[PDB]
C-alpha cells in the first residue's frame, strides 16, 4: 500500500471522521484513499474555510480535526484559519499537499516553501521526504497537537503520496491525549495563600482556563466573599448561575468588573491572558496559569503560580481562612446591577419599536429563541458586542466559537460548517455581519452541498438583498425588516429543518462610542487607566444580577 | 506633519493615483492622509483582492501600484496576491499596517510577525521603527521594486503612522525607474553565433521576455528561416502577425510547436522560463535571458547567454549568415496548419448548435466581439485553456492578466478591478470559472461601489443562477442558455455602459483528456518525452496559420 | 555512480580545484569522491574558516569557490563566512551536509533546519531530496552564484549522497558566467549630462564598482576637472597613479575627500554604497550603480542612473562639455596635501624611535617591504586603520581581502588560507590584531598541514608570546620588540620560504580619538554633518599627493 493509504488508515484508526478541504489535483491520491475509507471528505468551496471548519470541530469535540489543501496557493489559504485554530488551542492537523519533489528548488509552477509560512501558527511543521519518514512525522505531528503544543502541519510533495507506506512502527503507536493533573509548586501556592489571607477584599478574574474549574472557583469565592469577573474567553464557563457575577472588562465590557478588579485589596487572575492592560490594576495581583510563560504578560504580578486552576484551588483551600465580612461583595453586586440597569435605560428604552431594526433587539430575541444547547459562531466585528452583551449560556450547555484572539473577519460561516458537521441534529447559529459577507457565496454552496442545517443570521447594515442571493444559490431564506415581526419570523426560520439565511435589515448607526474613547484606546496602546466601555445595552444577564441582589444575606 | 502624511505625500509626488485595500482601524491615520490628498482609496470588500488589483494595475501601466491592509489577519490576506504580483514581475508596494509597537512580543490581540510571511513573495520587506527610519525604508522599498527586484512590503506599527515625519532626505530623492540596455558578454554572443551558423535548421521559442523585441525576433527568423513557437507568457507579444508562427507547447498547447522545437538542429529559448521540461529537447539548446540565474532551469543548455533579447539579437545579426534553405520552416508551417485544422474537425464540428452551450463556442464569439484594445483577465483553471486557444491579440493592442505562474484560483475579478481602475473608458473582460466564484459577492460589491464597468463572463458549469445573485447585489446581469442566442446576448451585454455579470450555462463535460495523459503528466513530474496536449479545438489563430501557408514562396 | 560522485565530477568539469572544510562523518561519501578526483580537499582545523577561505579564493580568481561542512553544528559554522562572502560578492557554493533524511523532523542528534539559517546570507539555498533533483538544484545553485546573485547553499542529507546520480540533463549544461555590458537608460543618462554641464565644480566619489572602469573615470575627471575621492572598497582600484586623488571619507578617512565631496556643485557617486551618511552631502548628488535597488540608500540622490560605470561614462562623454576652469581641483589638491602633511606632523613625528613599537611604523615598513603583487588580508579592527592609511597598491597588482562590509573579527588568517591556496608562489600577508587571535591555533595547524607560506603579521598589543605559540605548533616565528630592528627582522621574516608568524610588540595606546568623536558617531547613527576622522598619520600615499601638486598646470 501507498503512503496516501497509510495516512488515511492511520487517521481513521484514531477516530477521525471528516477531512475538510477543496480538492485540487495534487491531493488526488489522498482523496482516492479517503473515498475508499470510512472518513468523509467535506468539500469547502472557499479553500480558506477548511482550517476554520477543522478548528471549530476540534473545539466542539475535544478531539483531533483535519483539514487539507492542494499545493502552492492552496496551502497558502490555510494560514488564516491555522492562526485562528492555533491561538484558540484547537487540536488540528493540516495536510499541506505540495509540488512534486523533483520540482522543489526549480521555481516551478505554483511553487512555494510552505514550511516558512506556518512557523508562527503551528507547534509542529515538517516536510515528508519518503513513505517511511512520512509515517514517522505524521505520528509526531498528531502527538504534538494532541499533547496541547499547537496546530500541526505535514507538508506532502504530491508524488510521495503514491510511494510505498512505511512499515507501521509509528502508526502502530497509541497517542497520548490525556489531561495531566498539574498541582502548583508548594512555595508558589504558599505565597498565594498568604496574599489571600492578608487581603481584606479579593476579586477573581477568570478566563478560558477555568473551563473545568467552575466548582473550585465558586467554592473559593464563597469562602473569601469574592466578586467574580471574566474575560470574553471565560464568559461561557463562569457567568452562568454565578452568585458572585460582576461582568466583563475591556471596551465590550459591562457591569462592575473593572471597579471590583481595581478596588479589591487583591486581584487573582485565574486562567486568563486578557490583553487590555489599561483595565487592569498593578498594585497587588496574583496569577494562576498552566503555562508559566503566560504569567505577567499583561500587568504587574506579585504572586505568580504555574498550575491548573482546579488543582491549585483544591491545594490552597484548606489553608485559606474563611472571610465573614462580605461588605465589598455586597457593594459590588449592587453597583453591578445598577450599571446594567443604567445602560438598558440609556440605550435600549423602547428598542422593540426602533426602526430600522436595532441589532440589540435581534440579539435579545435570538438568545431567547435559540436552543438551550445551540452552538453560536460569532463573526469578528459588531457581532462580538452582541454575543458578549446578549447571548447567555444557561446551565453551560451552549458552545461558542469565534476568532476572539486572532481577530480575523468572515470566520462565522466557516466555523459553523465545522461545528454543524459534528452533529446534524444540534442547532448551529452563525451571527454574521454584512461586512463579513464578501465570501458568503462559497460558504452557502458548501452548506447546500452537505445539507448542513445551520442558521445564518445576517445583521444587514448595507442596500443588498442577502435573502435573494441565498435563494439564487439554492438556500431557503427570509428577510426581516419590521421590528414587530422579528420574533415571529426568527422563530419560523430557526424551526426550518435545513439551512436558512436570515437577512435582517438593521440600523447602521447602532455602535455608540463615547466622546472620550480615543483611537489609541480602540487600538489598545493607550496607557492611562480606564473604566470606559462602548455604549449600548445588555440583555438577559440582568436576571442573574437581580437574583444575586435578592439573595444577599 | 506625521509619517502617515509623509508616506502619502511621497506616493502622490511619484505619480501614485490609487491605493487598494479594505480599511481597518489600524490604517485610520493613513486613510485620513489619503482623504486629504489627490490619491483615491479603492475599497475592496475582500481583503485578498487588494494585492491582485495593485498587481494588475502595475502590469497595465508599467508604474508603481500600491495596496494596503490592516494589522494581523489583514496583512495575512495580502500573501496570495503578493506571490502572484511578485512572480508576474508587477511593481507593487504593499503597506502592511501592524499592531501598536508597544504590544510587539506580547502575543497581543491579532499579533503576527508579518516579516516572516512575505520573505518568499517580495524583494524587500522591512519594519518601520520610527518616522525618520520609516521615510528611509519607504524610499528603499520603492527603489527596490522600481529597479525590478520584486514586490516590496513596508510593515508599519499603527502608532508610528502618527509620529513625526522624517526630515525629507530620502523622500526628496528621484527614483531610478529606467530600463538599462543589457548587451551580452561578447564570448557568449560569439558561441551563440557559431551554434546558429553550424545548425541547418533553427527554432525560436519565445516567452514574456520578448515583450520589447518583436522586430528583432522577426528579423532573426527571416534571416535563418526559423519557426517561432511560444510559451503562454509570450503568446500576447509574438503570435500576432507572425509569418513563422507554430503555436504553443505544454498540455494547453496547439500546433507544431513541440515538433518544431524537438526536430530542429538548434532550439533557441528567448526570454522564457517555460517549466514543462518533458516538452523540451536536450540535445542542442541555446538560451537568452536577462537574469542569468534563470538560464538552464528547465533543460540542458549548451549556449547560455545573459542579456536582453533585443540587444542580443542586434549584436549577433551582422555575424549570423543568411540561410537560403527554408524546407524545415515550410514543413513546420504546413504541419502546423494541419494540426490546427485536425483539432477543429475532431472536437468542434457544428459546435454552434451544441447543447448545453460549448465553452469553446463562447470563447470564439468573445474573441470576435471584444474590443481591439480590451484587457482580458483569466481565472485559473479551464479559462486558461479558452484564453490560450481562442483569445487573440491582433496588432498587439489587447492586454492579458492572469495567475500564469503562481496559479492561484479566483484571480480574474480582483485582477479586473485593478485593470479597470486604470481607465474607465477601456473595456475589461473577466473570464470567470463557476468554481472560482466562491468569493464573487465581495468582488461584485467593490465593482458596484466604484462603478467599474467591467464585464464578468461566467462559464457556469454548476444549478446556481449567478445572474440572480448579481441582480440581488445591485449589478446588471444576463443569463445565456441557448447557443443560437450567445452572439446577440453577449454583444448586448458587452455594449452595456456599466458593470455586467454574464451568466453562461455551459457544458460541464467540455475538458477532453486523452487516455494516455497520466496524473504524473498533469502534475508535471513525468520524465518521458511527450508531444500530447489536452483535447479541444482552437479559434481565430487558424486564420494566420492559413495566410502563412498561402505566403510560402 | 552516486550523487556524491556526480557532484564532484560536475565541480571538477567546471574548473573547481579545491574544497575547503573540516571533515565530519556525514561528509564521508563526498570526501571519498574528492579523494578519487583531481580536486584537493583543504582541511581547515576551525570549521568557521572554510567559508572565509572559499570567499577569499573566489575574490582572487573571479571563479567559483567551494566550501563544505558536516551536519548540524558543522554547517552552523558556515554562517559567518557566508555572510562575509555574500556581502563581498564572492562566488561561493557551500555544500551543507545534513542529517539522514529518515531522521528529519524527529529532533534527532545534531538536527537543525539549515535552510532557515542561510536565508539572509545567500541568493539560493535548497535541500536535496534525491539524486535527480540534487543534480538539478546543484546546477541552479552554481548558475545563481555565477550570475552574481549571491552565495549558494546546497543542503544534502548524508544518506542521499550515496543514492544514484541523476541522468546528467543539468550537469551537461554550460554555466553562464559572462559579464553583460549594461548601458544606462538614455533618459537617465541625459539627466546626468545636464547635471554635469550645469555644475561649475564636480567631485567623483568611487567605490568597488569602478574596478573595471579606471580609464573611463580618469578620462571623465580630466574633462570636467574633478577631484576623485573613494570609499574603502574603491581604494585598491582608483587611488594608485590618480592625478585627481583627494583621499577617503569616514572615521578611517584622510585628506580633502569630505571637503571636496561637500563643497562641489555636484557630487557623483560611482559604484559605491558607502554607508556613513553624515559624511555625505544632500544638496545635489548623482549616483551610478549597476543594481538599481542600491541607488539612494545613503543620501538624497537627484540624478539616479542604473548601469555599469564604464559603459555609463562612455555613453555620456561625447555630450559632457570640457571644463577649462580647474580652480576647484587645484584648491582641493593643495588642501589634500596640507591635510596629509599635517596628520604626519601631529601624530608620527620621529615614530621610528617610539617605544613600544608604533603600529603605524610597522605598517609603513610593511608597505615598502611587501611584494608588488602581494595579497593583503586585513583583520577587522585597528588593522583596518593601518591598511587604509598605509598599504598602497602601485600599478594595481596587489589584492586586498577583508571583512569590510559584514565587519566580523578574526577573518585575516581564514581569508589568507584561501588566497594563498590559489598560488603558493604569490606572497600573502595577513595583518592580524592580537584581539582577533583567540582562534589562531586552528589557523596555524591548517597552514602547517598544507605548507601554505603566508606571513602572519601580528600587531601584539597584549603579555602573550605569539612567537612561542607558533613555534610550539610547528610554525617558524620571530618576535620584534625593538623599533630599530623592525626593518631588518620583517625583511628576513618575509623572505622565509614557508609559513611565518611575526609577533610584533606594539604600543597599546596607538588609537587616537578626538574629544568631539561621540559613541553615536562611532556607532553610525549621529545625524549632524561631520568632517572629523580618527587621529593618526598616513604613509606613502603622501608621495602621489605631492607629485600631483608639482604637476598642477
Ligand atoms: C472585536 C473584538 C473585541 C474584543 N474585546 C474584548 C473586550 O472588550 N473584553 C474581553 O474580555 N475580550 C475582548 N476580546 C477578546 C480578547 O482579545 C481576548 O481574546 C480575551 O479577552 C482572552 O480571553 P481569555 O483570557 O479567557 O482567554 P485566553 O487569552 O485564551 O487565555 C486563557 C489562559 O488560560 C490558561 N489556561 C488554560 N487552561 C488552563 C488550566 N487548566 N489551568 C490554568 N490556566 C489554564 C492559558 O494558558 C491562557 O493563558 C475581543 C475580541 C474581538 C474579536
Ligand atoms: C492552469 C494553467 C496551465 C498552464 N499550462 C501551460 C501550458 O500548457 N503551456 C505554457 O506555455 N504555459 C502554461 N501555463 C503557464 C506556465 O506555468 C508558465 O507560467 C509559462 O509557460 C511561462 O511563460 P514565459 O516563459 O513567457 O514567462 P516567464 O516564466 O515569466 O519567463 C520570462 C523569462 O523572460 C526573462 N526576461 C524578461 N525580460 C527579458 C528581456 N528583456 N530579455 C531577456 N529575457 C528577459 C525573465 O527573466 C524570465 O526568465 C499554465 C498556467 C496555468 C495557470
Ligand atoms: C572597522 C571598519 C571601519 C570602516 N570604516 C570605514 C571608513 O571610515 N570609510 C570607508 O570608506 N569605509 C569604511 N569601512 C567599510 C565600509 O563599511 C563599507 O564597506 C565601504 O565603505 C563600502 O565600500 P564601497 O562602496 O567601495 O563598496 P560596496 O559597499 O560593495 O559598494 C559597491 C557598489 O558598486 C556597485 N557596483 C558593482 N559593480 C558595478 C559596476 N560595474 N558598475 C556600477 N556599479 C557597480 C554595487 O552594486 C555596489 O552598490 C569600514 C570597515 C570596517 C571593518
Amino acid at each position: 500500500r501507498s503512503y496516501a493509504e497509510q495516512l488515511i488508515d492511520t487517521l481513521e484508526a484514531q477516530g477521525v471522521k471528516r477531512i475538510y478541504g477543496l480538492v485540487g489535483d495534487s491531493l488526488n491520491p489522498i482523496v482516492d484513499a479517503v473515498r475508499q475509507s470510512g472518513i468523509e471528505w467535506v468539500h469547502v468551496r472557499n479553500e480558506e474555510a477548511a482550517a476554520f471548519a477543522a478548528g471549530a470541530e476540534s473545539l466542539i469535540t475535544g478531539e483531533l480535526a483535519v483539514c487539507a489543501a492542494s499545493c502552492g496557493p492552496g496551502n497558502t489559504h490555510l494560514i488564516q484559519g491555522l492562526y485562528d485554530s492555533h491561538r484558540n488551542g484547537a487540536k488540528v492537523l493540516a495536510i499541506a499537499s505540495h509540488i512534486p519533489s523533483a520540482q522543489i528548488g526549480s521555481t516551478f509552477f505554483q511553487e512555494t516553501h510552505p514550511e516558512i509560512l506556518f512557523k508562527e501558527c503551528s507547534g509542529y511543521c515538517e516536510m515528508v521526504n519518503g513513505g517511511e519518514q512520512g509515517e514517522r512525522i505524521l505520528h509526531h505531528a498528531i502527538q504534538s497537537t494532541m499533547a496541547g503544543k499547537g496546530v500541526s502541519v505535514v507538508v506532502i510533495p504530491g508524488d510521495i503520496a503514491k510511494e510505498d507506506a512505511g512499515d507501521g512502527t509509528y502508526s502502530n503507536s497509541t497517542i497520548s491525549s490525556g489531561t495531566p493533573v498539574v498541582f502548583p509548586d508548594p512555595t508558589e501556592a504558599a505565597a498565594l495563600v498568604e496574599a489571600i489571607n492578608n487581603a481584606k477584599s479579593v476579586t477573581l478574574f477568570c478566563g478560558a482556563g477555568v473551563k473545568n474549574a467552575r466548582a473550585q472557583v465558586l467554592e473559593l469565592a464563597e469562602k473569601i466573599k469574592s466578586p467574580i469577573g471574566h474575560a470574553l474567553g471565560g464568559k461561557q464557563y463562569i457567568q452562568h448561575e454565578n452568585p458572585f457575577e460582576v461582568g466583563m472588562s475591556g471596551l465590550l465590557g459591562y457591569g462592575a468588573c473593572v471597579d471590583a478588579s481595581n478596588e479589591a485589596d487583591l486581584l487573582i487572575l485565574l486562567g486568563t491572558d486578557f490583553p487590555y492592560s489599561d483595565f487592569l490594576p498593578k498594585d497587588n495581583v496574583a496569577q494562576v496559569d498552566i503555562n508559566g510563560a503566560h504569567i505577567g504578560r499583561r500587568t504587574t504580578v506579585k504572586y505568580p503560580v504555574t498550575g491548573d486552576v482546579a488543582a491549585t484551588i483544591e491545594n490552597i483551600l484548606p489553608h485559606v481562612k474563611e472571610k465573614t465580612d462580605r461588605s465589598f461583595l455586597d457593594r459590588m453586586l449592587k453597583a453591578h446591577e445598577r450599571k446594567l440597569s443604567s445602560v438598558v435605560e440609556t440605550y435600549t428604552h423602547n428598542v422593540e419599536k426602533h426602526v430600522p431594526i436595532h441589532p440589540e433587539y435581534v440579539a435579545s430575541i435570538l438568545n431567547e429563541l435559540a436552543d438551550k444547547d445551540a452552538v453560536f459562531t460569532v463573526d469578528t466585528g459588531m457581532c462580538n458586542v452582541w454575543h458578549a452583551r446578549y447571548i447567555e449560556n444557561p446551565e453551560g450547555t451552549r458552545d461558542f466559537v469565534g476568532s476572539f484572539r486572532h481577530g480575523t473577519m468572515a470566520n462565522a460561516l466557516p466555523h459553523a460548517i465545522g461545528a454543524q458537521s459534528v452533529d446534524r441534529n444540534r442547532q448551529v447559529i452563525a451571527m454574521c455581519g454584512d461586512g463579513g459577507l464578501g465570501m458568503l457565496l462559497g460558504e452557502l454552496l458548501t452548506v447546500k452541498l452537505h445539507k448542513l442545517p445551520l442558521k445564518a443570521v445576517v445583521f444587514n447594515n448595507s442596500e443588498v438583498n442577502f435573502a435573494d442571493i441565498a435563494a439564487a444559490a439554492g438556500i431557503k431564506s427570509v428577510r426581516i425588516t419590521d421590528p414587530t415581526k422579528v420574533r415571529e419570523q426568527l422563530a419560523d426560520a430557526l424551526a426550518y429543518p435545513g439551512p436558512v439565511l436570515i437577512d435582517i435589515v438593521t440600523d447602521p448607526n447602532a455602535l455608540s462610542i463615547p466622546p472620550t474613547i480615543t483611537w489609541e484606546q480602540v487600538m489598545g496602546f493607550s496607557k492611562a487607566a480606564t473604566r470606559t466601555v462602548f455604549g449600548g445595552g445588555v440583555g438577559a444577564m440582568i436576571d442573574l444580577a437581580r437574583s444575586n441582589i435578592r439573595n444577599i444575606p
